DNA sequence: ACAGGATCCTGT
DNA sequence: ACAGGATCCTGT
């Protein structure tokens, strides 16, 4: 269902079909949580995890944070539809002192609410043209509502300990798509992954899978094999064990 | 809401605001209809009226045809996105024979779907390097849907019955605006038909009247007196009695 | 400046 | 999750 921000690939919509193929587990360790419109709406314990400090971090803070404050900081900065100046000051100063609330007021404001953090720290997406809607005060109360079952890891799925009894979610950034996350993978990675992943099913531990076997000309040879070996469904592939 | 031809300064857009300023009325009385974005969407009996003939007719033909009649036109002309000479020759034809079809597959083709007739009743829009594309099927199904309770006609508003119990909706030429309608107006039509509306005042015939008092330097200086003598909303104003 | 498509948004 | 209305965008 909802998730916490809009995120690119959300699964704000294939969660239901996805949930019609899962299993009982003792913790959901989503290992790419991103938005979270999987952690929150997924019957915990819940191991949301996510490569990204700052958006983790953001999560964190959001935990003991009230609808009341983010208003506090868009009337401190007096941001709005057309702020634009404002934006950059905001986002100026969650550069330096690299607040999450910030940040999270931040992305609102963004490009297509997009949170695009380059490689020194910095929030380098542009001003949206926009602010809050109400979907924004939406998303936030669900993750309130719904934060509590969930711990979070700002770990690279290489090491994240996998404690038997536990599902494992994984949605990794596609390796045939258009995404700002997909700069953190490379071809290695899938391989790694998917080892990493045969470990998991040979001890019971059994695991659900996205991804996209073939889209606009391009396919992920590799993967498209390796899938075959287990269970796939088609809705876009959930390639389960 | 929707209009039934692309007309330059339809009322697509205000018409809401402006029916929340509306009166009851035996008959709606729309002295320039033109795109008749107004006539078909306000509770009748309506009549539509326009000083142009060749628009009216195309709306009686209208009446009875379908939207299949329209695409025989295109096939039979071979008319498309390029088709330049096939346009001039429709074009052509409709100069010629005038037949309201004609012209009325004629404009989704002009340049910016413009019907222009010159003072010799020929078609001199040039080649829109266009076709018909969504709107065009949409826009006319509306027309048909709803040209029942409208009753055409091609008078100059000087010599048109006002039957009394009738809201006069009356969206004149701009005279500090262009358009090519505005080529029919004159100072003095402007004085006239001002007359004519206090006149309509002087019948507890209540009406609507949309203009611009002030745009780009100008100013309608005459008329923003005159508009003092009664009510004034501002979206363009609204002069209502 | 406008159309008309694209997408956004909101309630439901 | 949708309808479709309200906005954003962009080729003329
Ligand atoms: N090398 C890496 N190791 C771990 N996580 C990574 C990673 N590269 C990217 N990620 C994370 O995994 C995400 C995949 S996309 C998020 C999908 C999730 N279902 C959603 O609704 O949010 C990336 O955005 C990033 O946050
Ligand atoms: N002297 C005159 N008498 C009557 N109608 C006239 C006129 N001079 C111009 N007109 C008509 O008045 C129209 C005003 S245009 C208004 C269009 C209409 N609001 C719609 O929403 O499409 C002109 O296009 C022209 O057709």
């Amino acid at each position: 269902m909802l998730g916490a921000i809009a995120y690119t690939g959300n699964k704000q919509s294939l969660l239901p079909e996805l949930k019609s193929h899962f299993p009982k587990y003792n913790r959901f360790v989503d290992l790419f949580c991103g938005g979270l419109s999987v952690s929150l709406n997924v019957n915990g314990p819940v191991l949301a995890n996510d490569i990204q400090e700052p958006i983790i971090e953001m999560y964190k803070r959001l935990i003991n944070v009230s609808w009341d404050d983010v208003l506090k900081v868009i009337k401190q900065y007096k941001l709005s539809k057309t702020s634009k100046e404002e934006f950059l000051k905001l986002r100026e100063d969650y550069n330096k002192t690299r607040d999450p609330l910030l940040l999270y007021v931040l992305h609102f404001h963004g490009f297509s609410n997009m949170i695009r953090i380059n490689d020194k720290g910095n929030f380098t997406t542009p001003f949206g043209k926009r602010t809050i809607n109400k979907n924004s005060e939406k998303q936030y109360n669900h993750f309130k509502q719904n934060c509590d079952k969930i711990i979070f890891s700002s770990l690279h799925f290489k090491d994240v300990k996998i404690l038997d009894g536990d599902f494992v979610y994984v949605d990794p950034p596609y390796l045939i798509t258009v995404a700002d996350y997909n700069k953190f993978w490379s071809e290695d990675e899938e391989k790694d992954l998917l080892n990493l992943l045969d470990s998991l099913n040979d001890r019971g531990i059994k695991f659900g899978q996205s991804n996209v076997l073939e889209h606009h000309g391009k396919e992920n040879t590799l993967l498209k094999e390796w899938s075959k070996k287990y269970n796939v469904k088609h809705l876009e592939v959930y390639i389960f064990n």
